[PDB]
C-alpha cells in the first residue's frame, strides 16, 4: 500500500520495505529471520571450527519450509515464487552466517533436477531434498580448468546401458555433506565444439569408485565444507544422467542466469548488513569527546557507501523482477552478479576500516564478512568472465 | 504488456523500452527525438559562437508542446504526467544539446510558480511560458556564497506595499534570454536561521534597476546562455512576493527534489548517448586488421561502462516512479544525483579516451559532452552537499 | 647544502627543492619564471583567441635562452644539462600557459635532427630555432591511425636524388607557425614489416606542394596551433632525408623515451601546480563562519591530493636522473607518461570540485587547466599503449 | 655501479638492484633472505597453528645477527645503517611470514631504549634484545581508544620514587612471547592538552601484577601472537620509567616517523613480492590453448599493477634515504605509510583474483597475503589519522 524503498527506511535491513514485495511476503521473512536468529547463528562459531554445519540445522529448514522454496509443490518442493526464494538468500546473508549451502542445494542443484530430470529421478530426489535428509551439490570446476569449460577432462563413457565416470572435481561447496552431486563431464570426446559434448550425472554418496577428498582450508566461508571429489571407474545405471545425453552444456547455459542472480542478491544483501553493522559501531564509538559518527569524514564515506548500495539495490531488485516474470537474459543477470559482487568487497573494506583495528578481530562480524566476500568475484564465473559475457552483445551484435 | 529493460535493448536509447512508459510514451518520445533533431542539432553549433540559442527555436519547442508538460493544464500547462516531462529532458540529453534551458524552464520555475504562486501570477505567467514566449531562470546563487545560505546578501525591505529589491546574483540560466527570474532574497535580517528569513520574488526583464550582466564565459555549455544579475534598487509591486514573506526557504526545500531528480535523469541519459556513441565509434574505427572493439580491454571497458550505466538507469527510473506517486524524499533524490552526475564524467572520460585524440576534437559530440558533463557535479549543489544531507538520516536519528 | 623533497616544501612550486637539482639550477629557474610571468601570462589571454600565439614571442624565449637547451653548444644550442630544460618544461606547466610549444620544439625536434642528422641539417637549421627563428614541429598520426605503427599511408617514392612526398597528416602541434616539420613515410612499402619501410624527411614552410589545414577547433589547448598537414606532391632534395633511408623507425623508437618523460614531468607539473592553486582557493574561501578548508573532508581530500603528487614527483624525478644519465628504457618512461598523466586529469576532476561553480569560469586558471590535462593521456602515445609496451617484459620474457 | 631500478630489473625483487644499496648490502641481503627461507618458510605454517612462533627461531635471528641492525654497536645492537635494517624487513616481507615480530622488536622498541633510555636501562636490554633472548613490545592502545590518545586510561600514580601502573592494552605484537612492553600511561591527569601527561614506562615480565591476557583471534597475521596486557596495581620501581617523566608524547611522536616508514616499505615491500608471485603464476596457468598471460587484459592489470608498485617504490627508497640522513619529517613518512598500505591491499585484491579461485585458497601465498595486508592501513595509525596529519601542513600555516 505505501512500501518504503531502501534510501527511505530506517534501515536497510528493515522488514516490509522494497516494492517487489508482499505483505506476505513480509510474514515469511520475519519467520525466516527468526529462523537464522535462532538456529543459525548461535551455532555458527563451532562449524566454523569443525569446517561445515551440521546435518540437523539442515533437517530443520527442510522442517522449516527453507528448502526447494521456487520448486514446485506438485514436484516436490514448497512451492513458493522467486521472491519467497530469495528471502531466504537475503535472510542467511544478514545473519552474517555463509556456513550453510542452502542457496547451491535450493536454488541450483534442485533446479536442475526439476527443470531438466526424468518423472523419476524428480520422485527419488526432490522429496528428500527438500526435507534436508538429502543435501545437494553440484560439481564442475576442475584442478586445471574453470573458466575454460571447453577444457574439462571428467569423462563419462557407456558401457551397455551403464555409464562409467572418471575425473575430479574442486572446490565443490557442501562437497563433504552431499548426499548427490550434479557432475558436469564429458560424453562426446569428438563433437565438434566441447558445448556439444558435455552431459549431467546426479552421482551420489554409496556408488562405489566415488571418492569425496579432504575439506580445503580457505580464507574465507570457514564454516563452508569445500571439497574435492575423485571419480575412480564408477560404474553409473542409465538414470544416473540427468537429461539428454551431450545436451549438458545447454541445460548449463539456462540455468547460469539464476545461478548469477542467487549471488548478485546475496552480495548487495551482504553489503546491506555490513552498512547497517558498521552504521551501528560509529554511532556507539566514543572519540574526541564524541562519537566517530561525528567526523565529517566518516559522514561523507558512510553516504558514498549507502548510496551505491541503495542504486545496486535498485538494480537487483529490478532483476528480481524479471526472472520472476522468466525475462531474465544472460547478460542481464551477469552484470548484477558482477557489480554487486565487486561492490560488496569495496564496501567490506570501507567497513572493517571504519571499525578500526577491531575490524581485524574474529569477534566481531564484519572480519568474517570481509574474507567470506572475496569469493563472490570469483565463483560463479569470474567477474572477467562476467565481462566477456557481457561485452557479447555490445560487440558482436546478433 | 511486455518491455525490456536497458541492458538488454539492442540500443540504451532505444524507444519502448523501461517498464515505466506506456505505449503511448513512445509515440510522444518518438516526436519529440523528431523535434530535436530536425529543430535543435542543424542549428546549436551556431548558437555556441553566440553563446545562446534563438528565441525563435524556444517559440517552437512551446507550440510544439515541449515546456510546461508536467505543469497542470487548467493551470496553462499542457497536463502530462511526470514520465513524459522525464522524455523531454531525456531526448535533450540524448541530442547532446545542453544549449536550451529548456528544463530549468519547464521543471523548475514554472513548477515553482505553479505549486506556489496565486491566480493573476498563474494565469500571467504559464500560458507565456507553456507557449514558450516568456522565458524563465531562477536565480539564487551569489558570488560569495553558494552552498551557504546565511551567506546570500541579496535582499528586499518593505516599503509599504511596494519591495526595494537589492543586489547580485550569478551563475545564472537562461540568464540573458529570460523574461521572469525567480529571485531569493532576504527579508528577515533577524531571523535565527536564513532558512526564515528568505522569500522568493518575481523580477520581470524591463524592471528599472534588473540589469543583465556579462555572459560568462564557460569551459562548457557554451550555448547556454549563463549569465550574471544585479538588482539596483528595483521598486517591486507587492504582486512579485511569491508565497508568504519569509517562507521562501520551505519551498526551495519542496521543490529541490525534483531539481535532483532531473539533473540526476538528465546525467544518466547523458551517459546513455556516450556510451552507444562511442560503442559505434570504436566498432567502426579499424586497427590491427580488424577494428579497436576486437581488443579485448575495449571489450571489457565497455562491458564496465554499460553495467554501471545500467544499474544507475535502474534507479533513476525508480526515482521517477516515485516522484510520479510524489513520494521521492530528498536524500533519495539526492543520491541520484550525486551518483549519477559523478557517473557521467567517469563515462565522458572513458568515452573520449576510446575516441583517441578525435575526442578531443569539438567535431565529434564526445568532447562536448565531457566538457558538458563537468557541470552537473556542481549545480543542484555541489555532490560534496548531496553527501551532507544523505548523511542526515544515517547519523541524526530525528 | 641542503635541500627538501616537495612533501617538505611550503609550496610545491617553491624555488631550491628536490636533489636532483643545485643552486646552479635554481638561479636558472628563477630566471625562466620570471620569462613567464612577464612574456608569457600577460598575453595568453589573446593568443587563446587567436588559436595561435605570438612569432614575436617565441624569439624573445629564444634570444633569451630557453629554445635549444639540451641541445649541445659544438652545434648550436645552449648546452645545458637534462635538468636544465626539465626546468623549461616545469616552468611553462607551472604558468598554466600552454600555448607555446616549446617543448615539442626544442625537447624533440631539435634532438631527432641533432641526433641522426648531417652536420648540414644541423649548422641549417638548429641555430635558427635556438634563435627562436625556425620553429619546428613533427607529424606521424593520420586520421587512419596513430598507434596501428603501420596505419601510417604517406609515402615517399624516389625519383633520382629528389624524393616525391605524398599523403597527409592530423593533430600536429605548432602546426601553423611550423616553419619546418618532421614526417614520417613509408620508403619501402615491401618491408618484411614496415618498421623497416620508414624514413624521415625535413619539410619546409614554402616548398610546393605542402599545403597546410586550418586551425582545429579543440576543446582544449586553445592557444595551441593544432592543425592538419598535406602533401600533394613536393620534389625534395638529397637533403631532407633525415638519417638513413628506410632505417627511420629505429629512430623514433630512440627518442620516444625522451618524449614521453616529456610529458611525464609536465604532467605532474601542471599537477603540482593546480595543488597550490586549489589550496590557496580553499584557505580563503569563506564558509559556514570559517573557510571550506576548515571541513575534514576537505583536508582529507588535499592529502589524498598532496601524497599522490608527491609520491609521483618522486618517480618522475627518478626518471630524471636516470634519463640524465643516459639510462632511461622505454618500460620506465612510459609508466611515468601513463601515471603522471592520468593523475594530472584527477588531480584536475577534484581541484575544479573545490572550486565550485567558479572552477567552471575561463576566468579562473583550473578551469583551463582542466581540458588542458584531458590532452596528456592521449598524445605521445595513449595510455593504453604505454600498457601494452610495459606489460611486455612482464609476460613475453626478452 | 650500474644499479638498475625496479622498473627494469628481471624481477622487483632482485638482488642488485635499486640505487640506494651497496654490493656490502646486496651481500647481506643474500644472507637474511636465505636465512628466511631455511630458518622461517619452512616452520611457518605450524607456527600458524600455534598462533605464536617459537623462541628457537628468535635466538637463531638474534645469533645471526638480524636483530638490533641499525642500533649503535657500542649501545648493544650490531650497529649498522638503515638500509641494512630496511632490507631485514624487506627480505621477511618477500618470504611473506608475518609471524615473527622481529622489525616492532629492532625498529621500534630497541629504538626507543636506546634514544631516550638511561646507560643503566640501555646496558641492561640492548644485549639481550639483540640476542633475541628478551623480546619486546609497545603497547599504547586500549580498549576504547587507538586514535583518541586523550582517552587512554592507563595510569601510573607516583609514589616516593615508585610508580603504581593499573590499566590495560590490547592488540599488541609478540604479547604473548613479550619479556618487556613499552607501556603508555597518564602520569599527569590534571594536566594541559593529554599530550603533556604521558610517560613511557619498561614494564617486564615477571613484574608482580603484569598478567598476560589472551591471543586474539585475527583474520590475519595468524603467526603473530597478538595479545591484551593487563597492569594490577604493578608498583614499578623508579628504574621503570622511561625517559622523563610526562614527557612519553614526546618520545612517540619523534619515533612515529620510523614507525611508519617501516610499515611502508613493509607494504611496499609485500607488493613487490605478490605482482612476483602472480605474474609466474599467470604464465605457468593454462586456458584457452595458451596462457592466462596472452589475454590483453590480464596484461594491462600487470602493467598498470607494476607501474603503481615501482611508483609507490620510488617514493618509498627516497624516504629511506631521507631517513639514513636523519631527514625524514612527520607528513612524508605518513604520507608512504598510508598509500604504500592501502597500495598493498590493492594489489592483493588484484592478484588473488588473477589467481582465480586458488588465491582463496590458504595453500596458496596470495591468501594468506590477501589477510596479512588488511592489517597495514590500520595499525601504525589508520590511513585517515595519516590524511590528517598531512593535512595539517596543508590548511594551518607553520
Ligand atoms: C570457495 C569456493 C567455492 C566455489 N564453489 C564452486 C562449486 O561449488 N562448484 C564448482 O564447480 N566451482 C566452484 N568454485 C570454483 C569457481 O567457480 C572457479 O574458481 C571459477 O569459476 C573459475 O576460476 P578457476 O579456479 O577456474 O581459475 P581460472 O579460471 O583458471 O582463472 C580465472 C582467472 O583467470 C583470468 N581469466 C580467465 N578467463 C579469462 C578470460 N576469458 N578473459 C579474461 N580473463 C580471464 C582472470 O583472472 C580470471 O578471474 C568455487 C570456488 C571457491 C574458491
Ligand atoms: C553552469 C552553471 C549553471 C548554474 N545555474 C544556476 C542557476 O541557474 N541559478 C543558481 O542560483 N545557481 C546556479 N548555478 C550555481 C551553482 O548552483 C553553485 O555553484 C552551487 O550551488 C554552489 O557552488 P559555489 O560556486 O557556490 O561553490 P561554494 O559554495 O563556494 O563552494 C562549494 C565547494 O566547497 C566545498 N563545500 C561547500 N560546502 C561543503 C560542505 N558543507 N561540506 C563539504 N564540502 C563543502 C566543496 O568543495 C564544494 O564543492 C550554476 C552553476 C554553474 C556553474
Ligand atoms: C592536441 C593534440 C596534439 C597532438 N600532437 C601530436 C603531434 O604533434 N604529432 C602527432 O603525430 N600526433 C599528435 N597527436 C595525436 C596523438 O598522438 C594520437 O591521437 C594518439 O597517438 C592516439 O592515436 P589516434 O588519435 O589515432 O587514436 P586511435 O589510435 O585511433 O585510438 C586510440 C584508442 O583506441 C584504443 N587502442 C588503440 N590501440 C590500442 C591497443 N594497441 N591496445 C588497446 N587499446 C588500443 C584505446 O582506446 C586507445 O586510447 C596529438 C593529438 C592531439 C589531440
Ligand atoms: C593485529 C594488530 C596489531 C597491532 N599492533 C599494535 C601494537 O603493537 N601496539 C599498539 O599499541 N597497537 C597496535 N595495534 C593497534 C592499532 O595501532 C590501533 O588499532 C590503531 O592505531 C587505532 O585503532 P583503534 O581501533 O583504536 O581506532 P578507533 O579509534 O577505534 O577507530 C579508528 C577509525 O575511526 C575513524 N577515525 C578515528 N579517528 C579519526 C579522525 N580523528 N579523523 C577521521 N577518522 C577517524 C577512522 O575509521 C579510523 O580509522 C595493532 C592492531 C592490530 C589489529
Amino acid at each position: 500500500e505505501e512500501r518504503l524503498e531502501t534510501p527511505s527506511a530506517k534501515k536497510l535491513t528493515d522488514i516490509g520495505i522494497r516494492r517487489i514485495f508482499s505483505p506476505e511476503h513480509d510474514i515469511f521473512r520475519k519467520s525466516v529471520r527468526k529462523f537464522f536468529q535462532e538456529e543459525v547463528i548461535p551455532h555458527h562459531s563451532e562449524w566454523e571450527k569443525a569446517g561445515e554445519v551440521s546435518r540437523e540445522v539442515w533437517e530443520k529448514a527442510g522442517k522449516q519450509g527453507l528448502l526447494g522454496v521456487n520448486i514446485a509443490e506438485h514436484l516436490g518442493g514448497i512451492g513458493g515464487d522467486l521472491y519467497s526464494a530469495a528471502i531466504v538468500w537475503e535472510e542467511q546473508a544478514y545473519s552474517n552466517c555463509s556456513g550453510p549451502g542452502f542457496s547451491i542445494h535450493s536454488g541450483i542443484v534442485m533446479s536442475y533436477i526439476t527443470n531438466h530430470g526424468s518423472e523419476e529421478q524428480i520422485k527419488h530426489f526432490i522429496p528428500q531434498m527438500t526435507a534436508g535428509k538429502c543435501i545437494g551439490a553440484i560439481a564442475m570446476t576442475e584442478p586445471g580448468a574453470g573458466s575454460d569449460l571447453q577444457g574439462i577432462k571428467t569423462n563419462a563413457k557407456k558401457d551397455g546401458s551403464d555409464w562409467i565416470l572418471n575425473g575430479s572435481k574442486v572446490f565443490i561447496s557442501n562437497g563433504s555433506l552431499s548426499d548427490v552431486v550434479i557432475v558436469v563431464a564429458v560424453t562426446n570426446h569428438e563433437a565438434p565444439s566441447p558445448a556439444h559434448g558435455i552431459s549431467l550425472f546426479l552421482v551420489e554418496n554409496g556408488m562405489k569408485g566415488f571418492i569425496k577428498g579432504r575439506k580445503l582450508h580457505k580464507m574465507g566461508l570457514k564454516a563452508q565444507d569445500t571439497a574435492e571429489l575423485f571419480f575412480e571407474d564408477i560404474r553409473l545405471p542409465a538414470s544416473a544422467l540427468l537429461g539428454e545425453e551431450n545436451k549438458g552444456f545447454y541445460y548449463i547455459m539456462k540455468e547460469l542466469p539464476q545461478e548469477r542472480l542467487l549471488i548478485a542478491d546475496v552480495a548487495i544483501s551482504a553489503s546491506e548488513f555490513m552498512f547497517e553493522e558498521t552504521r551501528n559501531y560509529v554511532k556507539q564509538r566514543k572519540a574526541f569527546g564524541k562519537t566517530v559518527a561525528h567526523l565529517q569524514t566518516v559522514q561523507h564515506k558512510l553516504a558514498e557507501l549507502k548510496t551505491h548500495i541503495c542504486v545496486t539495490r535498485a538494480f537487483v531488485d529490478n532483476c528480481l523482477q524479471l526472472h520472476e516474470a522468466k525475462r531474465l537474459d544472460s547478460a542481464t543477470a551477469c552484470m548484477a552478479k558482477y557489480w554487486a559482487s565487486e561492490l560488496q568487497n569495496s564496501v567490506a573494506y570501507d567497513c572493517v576500516q571504519l571499525h578500526g583495528g577491531w575490524g581485524y578481530m574474529w569477534e566481531y562480524p564484519i572480519a568474517k564478512a570481509y574474507v567470506d566476500a572475496r569469493v563472490q568475484p570469483i565463483y560463479g564465473g569470474t567477474n572477467e568472465i562476467m565481462k566477456e559475457l557481457i561485452a557479447r552483445e555490445i560487440v558482436f551484435d546478433k
